[PDB]
């Protein structure tokens, strides 16, 4: 599918959810692309104004895409993969309860997957792997990409 074409990729946090602390939102967010970053050539940058290739959304219900948000449960986020406007947006559910923890949902475990979308990956079947579709949680610790994640993002890109 399509891939981005260039090494240096921006994002921008396009507002902030007020279930966190805006810079364990930043941080989140960070540690996320940085997973990603670890495993390819892509550098991320966080952007303030104009346009960024990522934008990060939090909205509810429907906004504006053509893809509703369900109010709390059932989907946690979606993105979008490369591309111009929309592509490479990640969008999170207001609805769910974003955390650094194991309550509600975790930003950082739920980032690393749709910032996987945001790269060009889709699903993968294996349940060790960040790409599955079902959100599990795990210690933020404890958490590694598995074999198949590796593989699928150096099949994209390296
Ligand atoms: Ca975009
Ligand atoms: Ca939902
Ligand atoms: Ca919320
Ligand atoms: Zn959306
Ligand atoms: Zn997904």
């Amino acid at each position: 599918g399509p891939v981005w074409r260039k090494h240096y990729i921006t994002y921008r946090i396009n507002n902030y959810t007020p279930d966190m602390n805006r810079e364990d939102v930043d941080y989140a967010i960070r540690k996320a692309f940085q997973v990603w970053s670890n495993v390819t050539p892509l550098k991320f940058s966080k952007i303030n104004t104009g346009m960024a290739d990522i934008l990060v959304v939090f909205a509810r219900g429907a906004h504006g895409d053509d893809h509703a948000f369900d109010g709390k449960g059932g989907i946690l986020a979606h993105a979008f993969g490369p591309g111009s406007g929309i592509g490479g947006d990640a969008h999170f559910d207001e609805d769910e309860f974003w955390t650094t923890h194991s309550g509600g949902t975790n930003l950082f475990l739920t980032a690393v997957h749709e910032i996987g979308h945001s790269l060009g990956l889709g699903h993968s079947s294996d349940p060790k792997a960040v790409m599955f579709p079902t959100y599990k949680y795990v210690d933020i610790n404890t958490f590694r990409l598995s074999a198949d994640d590796i593989r699928g993002i150096q099949s994209l890109y390296g």
